[PDB]
């Protein structure tokens, strides 16, 4: 009641900071009804999801991978933090309507030897909304997997999210094929997440466009792929 009080004077205010303390202690604690009810009256109260996952969920998961890597969490109170992200997000995505379906396919993914995958289901619930059909191959996916994938069904668009790259000769190998593959098939690339930062990652994965988040990510496909 008094925690209620709380969580509304800060909705009204749009005190981003009091939303997050909220949503961390929730995520971290991994009680998943905790954050979908916060995420769901957040969003009643006029927050679109797409600023949700930019400016709450995105920051608070940030500042757990610092806490963690300070020993102040628990690899394990990561994966709590990821359950209640993925059901917070997962209740409002079932409940929002979404643009009817455009015609179009996109591949998703992440690299071989990464298990971050929440960017990319993110990502993968953003494209929904706009009417896409998505195919995940979900994280730790090998380039000839996308290849079959791409062999298969011809998707319009590629999209990757990449936390960490852990084998740089690996993919630097790899990828000829897949890329080849994507270019004979008429599918875009579009790539995300932190490795890319990393200038020899950024110059392996040859791309359409690099995302920054899911604002400029929307702007990219409103521009390249126009709504029928
Ligand atoms: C949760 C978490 C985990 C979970 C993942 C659970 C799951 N997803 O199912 C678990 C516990 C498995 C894990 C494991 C590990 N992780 Co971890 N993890 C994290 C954490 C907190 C991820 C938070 C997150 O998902 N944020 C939400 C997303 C949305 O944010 P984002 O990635 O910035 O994405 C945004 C943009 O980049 C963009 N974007 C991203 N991808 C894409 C893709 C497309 C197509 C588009 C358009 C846009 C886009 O849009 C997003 C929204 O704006 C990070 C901390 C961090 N991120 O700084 C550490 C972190 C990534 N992990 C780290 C490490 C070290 C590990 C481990 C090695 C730890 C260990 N010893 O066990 C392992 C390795 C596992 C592996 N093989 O990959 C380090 C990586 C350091 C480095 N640079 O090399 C981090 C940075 C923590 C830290 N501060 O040290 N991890």
């Amino acid at each position: 009641a008094a925690v209620t009080a709380s969580l509304d004077q800060a909705l009204v205010a749009r005190d981003w900071a009091a939303l997050q303390a909220r949503y961390y202690e929730a995520a971290v604690a991994g009680d998943e009804l905790a954050g979908v009810a916060l995420l769901e009256r957040a969003y009643r109260s006029g927050i679109p999801v797409v600023a949700l996952k930019e400016h709450v969920l995105t920051p608070v998961l940030h500042l757990i991978g610092e806490r963690w890597r300070r020993g102040e969490l628990n690899i394990w109170e990561e994966h709590l933090a990821s359950q209640v992200t993925l059901a917070a997000t997962e209740h409002l995505h079932r409940q929002l309507p979404r643009a009817p379906f455009n015609g179009r396919l996109a591949l998703c993914g992440c690299p071989e030897g990464d298990l971050h995958e929440i960017a990319l289901h993110l990502v993968m619930e953003v494209l929904e909304v706009e009417g896409w059909r998505v195919l995940s191959l979900g994280p730790n996916t090998p380039l000839f997997s996308f290849a079959d994938a791409v062999r298969r069904f011809s998707p319009q668009l590629v999209c990757i999210s990449a936390t960490i790259v852990h084998d740089l000769e690996r993919l630097r190998r790899d990828y000829g094929d897949f890329y080849h593959t994507v270019r004979q098939h008429g599918a875009r690339i579009v790539i995300g997440g932190a490795a890319f930062a990393d200038p020899q990652v950024r110059e392996i994965f040859i791309h359409d466009y690099q995302a920054a988040g899911l604002t400029d990510f929307l702007d990219y496909l409103r521009r390249e792929f126009p709504t029928p």
